């Protein structure tokens, strides 16, 4: 087909009509720094809603595959691992979502950031939706920049769960998160906790604390979005076994040594551009997460996903996952 396969041997050991069906939300983040998370020692409570969630596992030692929203995302769903990962040929490799779609799991990708980078290309166009425009995202008139909001991705998922009744389901929500240099645009007035913030076009011209405040506000918005995801998943506890996974595609630099956005090559990228937060919540002791401070990378994503849907592929039975 011109596709290079890696998991043709993959097999789902237990099916939806052998046990309770499983519904999972994978929230793909952007620009979130692990060292700006309270659970990892940050001095501000940037995730106050997740702090009150029972069964929520935080991961403090996760490193990203790359430093950009073009390099890390295809690697997050790749089978190869960042060592063997090549970005020029990633679009053509079989990835975890291809494998899961083959095994009967409903894949759904809602994107409020840019695109899937190619992860959803081999899948029918009816499974990818653009939520950056008001065409699909119902929440775009809550701020004076008229930017569509991440929580708009939650509206109308009950109908997807209804149409796919009794199916294993995986839902990727691609966050706008903490992107771009205009951090002050990324959140609504409900989250303007820290002040002042930087409105400037040039980050170098900002006062450092203003930039920090804007970034932390956007982190508050993300915290709220993840929490609302978990609540939504709770509205389906009765019929499905539910779980939520959050990873950021990379970190961000905020003036450390005059460095200000992301994008630097891994060989020279500072520590802040690769340390990302990772969260995992499950209603059920069905899955038991690995230890908090286990040293992990994006290579843990693809095993995790497979483990969630009881899939066995030969390539990734030696891999560290987020669950045991
Ligand atoms: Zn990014």
């Amino acid at each position: 087909t011109d596709t290079i396969y890696h998991a043709k041997d993959a097999v789902q050991t237990t099916k939806p009509s052998e046990r309770k069906p499983r519904l999972v939300v994978f929230v793909v983040g952007e620009t979130a720094r692990a060292d700006h998370v309270q659970f990892n020692g940050y001095g501000r409570e940037t995730f106050p809603q997740l702090a009150k969630v029972d069964g929520l596992a935080n991961f403090s030692q996760v490193t990203s595959c790359g430093t950009s929203t073009a390099y890390s995302v295809p690697c997050m769903f790749s089978y190869l691992g960042q060592d063997d990962y090549d970005v020029d040929t990633a679009k053509y490799q079989e990835n975890v979502l291809d494998t899961l779609d083959r095994l009967g799991v409903g894949i759904l990708w809602r994107d409020n950031n840019s695109d899937s980078k190619g992860v959803m290309d081999k899948l029918p166009a009816t499974q990818y939706f653009d939520y950056k425009s008001a065409t699909n995202n119902t929440i775009c008139n809550t701020n004076p920049y008229n930017e569509c909001r991440d929580v708009g991705m939650l509206v109308g998922l009950d109908d997807y769960v209804s149409a796919n009744n009794g199916k294993d389901m995986l839902i990727m929500l691609h966050q706008m998160g903490n992107h771009g240099p205009a951090y002050f645009k990324r959140y609504d007035e409900q989250f303007a906790k820290f002040t002042p913030v930087c409105e400037g076009n040039e980050l170098a011209k900002c006062e450092h604390q203003s930039l920090i405040n804007a970034y932390d506000n956007a982190l508050l918005a993300t915290d709220d979005f993840i929490a609302k995801s978990i609540d939504w998943l709770k509205t389906h506890e009765a019929n499905y076994d539910v779980a939520m996974l959050y990873v950021s595609d990379h970190g961000e630099s905020l003036g450390e040594n005059g460095v200000y956005l992301h994008g630097m090559p891994n060989a020279f990228a500072p520590k802040e551009q690769r340390a990302v937060p990772a969260f995992f919540w499950s209603n059920n002791t069905t899955f038991k997460p690995t230890a908090s401070d286990t040293v992990l990378t994006h290579d843990a994503i693809t095993p995790t996903l497979l483990k969630l849907f009881d899939v066995t592929a030969g390539k990734v039975k030696d891999r560290a996952a987020f669950i045991q």
